[PDB]
């Protein structure tokens, strides 16, 4: 029921920046983990959790200080801001959501997730 | 030198979601702080959230009050700092300036940044 | 190289006021067409042509004597006022600039955008 | 939206050859003109329909450069042979979804910074 839709990617010089974006449409419930993956050459990004009352924000340590998650809840639009991209950063960039997640970075915990967006960094 | 210029401001109702700009121009040099600060009419200007550069990467400050709420982000290439609101409350209507220093001892210290944008009015009814 | 940065819009009752603003930035050139589009999911509400020796005006049929465009040529401030708001009002408001346009409204031949600002009128 | 980051240029003796590369990124659609500029004269372009291509080249290039692009990797490609003095410019790329003619500069939406070739 849960669709999401990454959009905005493409190839990027090394020490560039780069946002982007997933939509998300259907009855998802108003609480969980919204979360970009990446599949290089499926490890977690980076992640939000809304309460629905605030929200929590965690970053894998190889992007910490260079990229930023942020999400429009009025747009229903998740944001991925990437600065200082290296070529390691190259991957196909996945939106995933669920209800319920142990570990946020961990793919299988995640029960939608977009086609996703691809970045090449040279 | 620097110069800071905001956009993006607006009217909202509560609960609503807003996304403020700041671009900025001239000799920043590569370190230091990029905050967005708040003011009422008759108040003090208040800290709401901030980012530190290093010569590199980028740490993050916010106030108590946003936190969780608010979502400050810059990008680099584009010369520009991002204030993503959600979940907007009328307490939250105020001037909204954008400030830059290469030092500041707190972030949240208006007194010890350089270079001030005029603002952009975020309005919560 | 223009950039065009907008804000002022937001929600309001009908018959209400909001102010739009549009800071340019860029090399522009003197002279050409400053202008205030309306997009909904591009009609031109007004504009303004500058000769770089005077300007003059240009209004929408729908939305003259409510709405007045107006420029601070040493702020580089592009101004759209808009009283007796109506909920049709409702829209993407976006500026634009061209050095040359066969018609101030025709959108077309614009290459200069804002990235717009949203006006919803109850 | 749309980001465009040339590189590949640099100093080159006349005679010789070089590639210039461009990389796209964000929102672009799926149809549109992505064009080489030198200065602002257009180089060559190439029209990608919805379908599968139109290339053009200035009368001044033809059969000594050629425009590609590879998809996959969203880079546009000018392969410059024969060089000339004259060729030396500031090599931008830009993109547009709809132009009128391909080499009139003023009908694209986006720019890249540009590449420098200079022909000794
Ligand atoms: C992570 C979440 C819940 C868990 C899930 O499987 C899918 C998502 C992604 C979109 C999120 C959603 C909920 O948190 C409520 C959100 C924030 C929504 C975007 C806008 C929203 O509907 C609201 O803002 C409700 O007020
Ligand atoms: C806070 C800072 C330094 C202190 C100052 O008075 C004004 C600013 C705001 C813009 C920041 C700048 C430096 O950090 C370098 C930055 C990040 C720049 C935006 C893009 C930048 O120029 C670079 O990314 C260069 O590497
Ligand atoms: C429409 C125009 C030229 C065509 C274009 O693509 C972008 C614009 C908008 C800003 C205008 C500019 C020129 O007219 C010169 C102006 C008025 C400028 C604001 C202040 C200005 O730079 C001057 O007043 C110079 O005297
Ligand atoms: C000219 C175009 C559309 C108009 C625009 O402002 C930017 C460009 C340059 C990149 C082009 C794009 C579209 O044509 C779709 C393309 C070909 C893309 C490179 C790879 C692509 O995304 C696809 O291959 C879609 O199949």
């Amino acid at each position: 029921q849960v669709q999401l839709q990454e959009s905005g990617g493409g190839s990027v010089q090394a020490g560039g920046s780069l946002r982007l974006s997933c939509v998300v449409s259907g009855n998802t419930g108003s609480t969980g983990y919204w979360a970009w993956f990446r599949q290089g050459p499926r490890e977690g990004v980076a992640a939000t959790y809304t309460a629905g009352s605030t929200s929590m924000t965690y970053y894998a340590d190889s992007v910490k200080g260079r990229f930023t998650i942020s999400q429009d809840n009025a747009k229903k639009t998740l944001y991925l801001q990437m600065n200082s991209l290296k070529p390691e950063d190259t991957g196909m960039y996945r939106c995933a959501s669920t209800r319920f997640a142990g570990r946020w970075y961990r793919d299988s915990e995640y029960r939608a997730w977009g086609q996703g967006t691809q970045v090449t960094v040279s």
